[PDB]
């Protein structure tokens, strides 16, 4: 019988509720099969399982948030507390943007705003193909690079001495990145897709946060083409689950 | 002809572009009296005045900002660097918000994210009067208290060594302070209201960035009391304008 917890660094916007029913829906949409059992934890608002309930867990992943996985509320930090638990556990954790940073952060790495900027947009990383196996999660053929949507308002300026990178871009050396055989981290959402993205765009639009001008290229990204999120689903599935 | 320079760290809502037809004219409604003439350079988009330029003003305000003022994006620095010539030609600085924290910034104090967490909201700060002359900026009545709308994202968690502080909160030990007579910074905006504030609130929550529960508690705020507005207008333009002795 399979578990696996998903902690909620976010709460579901306007319209992913509406559409979708919430963030728990999407990410059991994207990295779900069926017979499983998925628990979510609200961790943005200080709910998560107990210390003696994480060995029934066949892995977790931990999503996006607005906020910054370097501050130090009450919830980031409990949520550091766990993780270095489970990470001594040596149980699968994949962890998503916000979560790719508090994996880093509990690992000794550093965490802060973006030297080049903030993304939000659909791009593509480059895969160091030297540090995969062929028929391991990526798959046989290891492609030259994998598109995704982009999640770049902070990044990890200093790596975790144990990471290995499996993928960068040109205005950041740490696209993904895994530690051992149990960590396994995207900076990057494979669970959005081009509503979510452009709602967003829309709102931090209207917000007055962003300029037009870097909206409309934001929302162009996304015109004529989508991110590999087939791709996505197998690779992200294939290290949760133990798949090779 | 009395000369003021606007920087806007911020760009333009689409509520308060809509409504005021932008923070200019919000700034100036807010600060300016007739036969003014107001400059307004968008510095979050890297529009600056020449340094040659800085010499005619009588005085400049700086904006809000929903970038972080510890961050060091180009425009951040260049900003830092022209309030760093502003404040050695003791030119008169009103900082408010982000504002307030960059000229903290450059006069050696540090910022960062607010300890007791985000705020949203209408506040109160009570008043240092100690720290106040009967008759400066304040009125010859000093208050104990003034209501303010709140921006606490971030606050400035050491305080420069020339920093005077003005009021506190609860949480925060810097809400307004001044440096030497040229410099006041306050930790609020007096040039938002009501609107402003729940159009705020409306989209960070349907954008899931705050609970339900978080917004209607800054709504509750306001429903039946507003800032002390002209008590913010008398005192930032008594300060900025000259208007009376220096505190």
């Amino acid at each position: 019988q399979k578990r696996y917890a998903l902690f909620l660094a976010t709460l579901d916007s306007e319209f992913v509720k509406k559409t979708y029913g919430g963030y728990h829906n999407v990410f059991v949409t994207t990295f779900g099969d069926e017979g499983e059992h998925w628990d979510s934890f609200r961790v943005v608002s200080g709910e998560f399982p107990d210390e003696k309930d994480l060995e029934k867990y066949d892995g977790f992943v931990i999503s996006g948030s607005s906020h910054d996985a370097f501050e130090n509320d009450d919830w980031i930090l409990k949520l550091c507390d766990i993780v270095k638990k489970i990470d001594e556990m040596k149980k699968k954790i994949l962890g998503i943007c916000f979560g790719h940073q508090i994996i880093a952060r509990v690992r000794g790495g550093t965490v802060g705003r973006a030297k080049k900027g903030p993304e939000l947009k659909l791009g593509d990383i480059t895969i160091v193909k030297d540090a995969i196996t062929p028929g391991s999660y990526f798959g046989n053929e290891i492609p030259d690079s994998i598109a995704i949507i982009k999640c770049h308002q902070d990044e990890v300026l200093v790596l975790p001495e144990t990471a290995k990178v499996l993928a960068y871009s040109k205005n950041y050396e740490v696209e993904m990145y895994s530690i051992e055989d149990h960590l396994f981290c995207i900076q990057g959402h494979p669970e959005y897709n081009k509503e979510i993205l452009f709602e967003i765009v829309d709102r931090v639009l209207a917000l007055g946060y962003v300029k037009q001008e870097f909206a409309d290229a934001a929302k162009a990204t996304m015109e004529n083409r989508g991110a590999d999120r087939k791709l996505w689903e197998t690779i992200c599935k294939n290290f949760l689950k133990g798949r090779v």
